[PDB]
């Protein structure tokens, strides 16, 4: 993989103040072929003053992972617990029993982690509604991005958790997302508030096809339930396991306050390296259209209706895609028209 490799941009306050036109930027240097991007805002930009008035914060379904297989192999099974505080949280993340081990570089943390992660199951508190950003951020706000994603809410009124709406993700050592694609193979944006960082892996959306193709040969009983099982996000693949059947893949480790951007059909997943929080929404671009239109879905879910973008941005193919005769390929390498103005 030699344009697949993460890129991490670093915009001053005026690049970094257009958010949609960023992304156009980012696009137009090629960020989008690896999957996965980072974005370091600049050192006088801040979404909060302190996070000292959290502890009370309520998180309602905290997730106890479960994490079953052998030979770089896994399935994860979540498991709700009470309702917690983020004190209470805190304290389980930092007790002796749950606490990051002693590592001396990342190289040592990552072999720790697919050696031990089917022991001492930890505890996610995932897909908590809200946004730790003050009222008056303008810059980067997770809660109000204004991408074209806003037409689903903006002519239905339809409001999707976590899709159009941000969720928050308090994670400890070893907790964990699987390899997956956003819904509607959507682009995403992860923000990580504070705490010890979260290692991604991605496959560049060229080489998603070969993902799949790898996954239905290792679990062929989901495969046959449902042709989109990745979306149940249960499936953990080693990184040693990829590299062994081919799969190009890159890995990039998220500190307290960067951003990483997942493009359309990139897969990706990771691993949390202590307690920390990352704030989460999906977002769009014009180039996201054709992903929308042609995703493969779950069939056992996220499903937004495609017929208010393709009669906004794609009057011309609408007679022709409602009648199913829309035989459109996408390229993966080809940047978001919006980025014409850079390239
Ligand atoms: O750290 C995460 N915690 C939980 N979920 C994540 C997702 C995700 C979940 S649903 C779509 N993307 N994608 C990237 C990172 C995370
Ligand atoms: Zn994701
Ligand atoms: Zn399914």
């Amino acid at each position: 993989n030699p344009s697949a490799r993460i890129m991490t941009f670093y915009p001053t306050m005026e690049e970094f103040r257009n958010f949609s036109r960023y992304i156009a930027y980012i696009e137009s240097q090629g960020a989008h072929r690896a999957g996965l991007a980072k974005v370091v805002p600049p050192k006088e930009w801040k979404p909060r003053a302190s996070y000292d008035d959290i502890d009370d914060l309520v998180i309602p379904a905290p997730i106890q992972q479960l994490v079953t297989g052998q030979s770089g192999l896994f399935t994860q099974y979540n498991i709700q617990k009470k309702a917690m505080t983020v004190r209470e949280f805190r304290k389980i993340a930092n007790s002796d029993k749950y606490c990051t081990p002693r590592y001396s570089e990342f190289e040592e943390l990552e072999r720790k982690y697919w050696k031990n992660l089917t022991f001492n199951p930890p505890i996610y508190g995932a897909d908590v509604n809200g946004t730790l950003y003050e009222k008056h951020v303008d810059e980067w706000n997770i809660g109000r991005l204004r991408t074209i994603l806003d037409l689903v809410e903006k002519e239905s009124g339809i409001t999707i958790e976590g899709v159009n709406t941000p969720y928050l993700y308090f994670g400890m050592w070893k907790t964990s997302f699987a390899w997956h694609t956003e819904d509607m193979d959507l682009y995403s944006i992860n923000y990580l508030h504070f705490g010890e960082p979260k290692s991604w892996y991605s496959v560049p959306p060229e080489h998603g096809k070969r993902l799949e193709r790898l996954a239905k040969g290792f679990f062929p009983g989901s495969a046959q339930s449902c042709e989109a099982f990745l979306r149940h996000k249960m499936t953990l693949i080693s990184p040693l396991m990829l590299k062994k059947y081919g799969i190009p893949f890159d890995k990039v480790t998220q500190e307290a306050g960067e951003f990483m951007i997942t493009f359309p059909y990139g897969y990706h997943a990771g691993f949390n390296h202590g307690f920390n929080c990352a704030e989460s929404t999906n977002f769009a671009t014009r180039r996201w259209i054709e992903y929308g239109k042609q995703a493969v879905l779950c069939s056992c879910m996220v499903k937004i209706s495609m017929d208010v973008f393709v009669r906004k941005f794609q009057p011309e193919r609408y007679k022709l895609w409602k009648a199913g005769k829309d035989n459109t390929v996408i390229d993966h390498t080809l940047p978001t028209p919006e980025a014409a103005e850079f390239l």
